[PDB]
């Protein structure tokens, strides 16, 4: 875990994990034994439904056999259903109320989430043109996992978040503004949760981000520009907020995350 404070991000300090013991080096989305409850982020679709590959592709397989662990019937068609129409509902609430942290109690209706929110620090779609983007980018939600589907059966690994990057070919006005509305989200909803009285008692105290855009969605754009769209994007993020909690960039070869923000510092 290498730790660097950044005094761009007003004197924060921030993670970078090195490869690990993995074919891919990819880092684990929860730890097995951590001190903190650290939410992950979900590197999303515009369908805004979990599966498919990747690192959507991770948070189903690890939802789903921790679920089948605890002897929960759960399958993959299942979650990328119940995902999607959850998702789809507090995106339309969220849209209703850009900045705001709506929400809805899917434990009464669900075997893997106890309670869901979701928020828009800006609507998609205005700011800039989805047909560049993709549509839906920019949505942030916020799920906490039920017991029996927390990651290695600990207490800490049951919050998640899910987000929808911008497609690489969108242009570099549309892409940076995509980039940063998609990291006010993340931080907004984190945030926000946590003045909830659920944040109260489960208060999120880091967040494990992948590279946003940098597998499928990056198309014919170059990591670099990634490094800084995302480096920018979590200066404003961090100068909005001022949040507490602090930020985990998983690893990925290239490690632009950290090299993008080398160049804003
Ligand atoms: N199993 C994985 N585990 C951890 N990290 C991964 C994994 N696979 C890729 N990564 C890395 O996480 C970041 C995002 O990976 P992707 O999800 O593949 O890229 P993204 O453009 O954000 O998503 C595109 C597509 O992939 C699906 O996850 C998702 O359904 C979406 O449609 C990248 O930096 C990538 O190196």
């Amino acid at each position: 875990p290498l730790t660097l404070r950044f005094t761009c991000l007003g004197d924060r300090n921030v993670i970078f994990f090195g490869p690990s013991g993995r074919q891919d080096g990819f880092t684990p989305l929860y730890d097995p034994s951590p001190s903190k409850r650290v939410a992950t982020v979900d590197a999303g679709t515009y369908g805004l439904f979990i599966g498919g590959v990747g690192m959507n592709g991770e948070f189903a397989d690890t939802i789903i056999e921790e679920a089948r662990r605890n002897r929960i019937p759960l399958t993959a068609t299942e979650l990328s259903a119940e995902s999607q129409e959850i998702q789809e509902r507090l995106l339309h609430d969220a849209e209703r109320q850009p900045g705001t942290l709506v929400e809805i109690d899917s434990g009464r209706f669900s075997r893997v989430f106890a309670r869901s929110f979701a928020y828009v620090a800006i609507v998609p779609n205005t700011v800039w043109d989805e047909s560049e983007t993709g549509k839906n980018v920019g949505a942030t939600f916020l799920h906490i996992l039920k017991p029996e589907v927390t990651p290695h059966g600990n207490e800490m690994n049951d919050v998640m978040l899910y987000t929808v990057a911008p497609f690489g070919n969108a242009s570099d006005s549309a892409y940076n503004m995509a980039y940063k509305a998609t990291m006010l989200g993340i931080v907004g909803a984190v945030s926000e949760y946590n003045k909830t009285p659920w944040g109260e008692v489960k208060p999120v105290e880091a967040i494990r981000l992948p590279l946003l855009g940098a597998g499928h969605f990056r198309g014919r754009r170059g990591l670099h520009s990634i490094g800084r769209a995302n480096a920018v994007a979590v200066e404003a993020a961090i100068t909005r907020f001022d949040p507490r909690v602090e930020l985990q960039f998983m690893y990925e070869p290239s490690d632009t995350a950290l090299r993008g923000l080398m160049e804003s510092e």
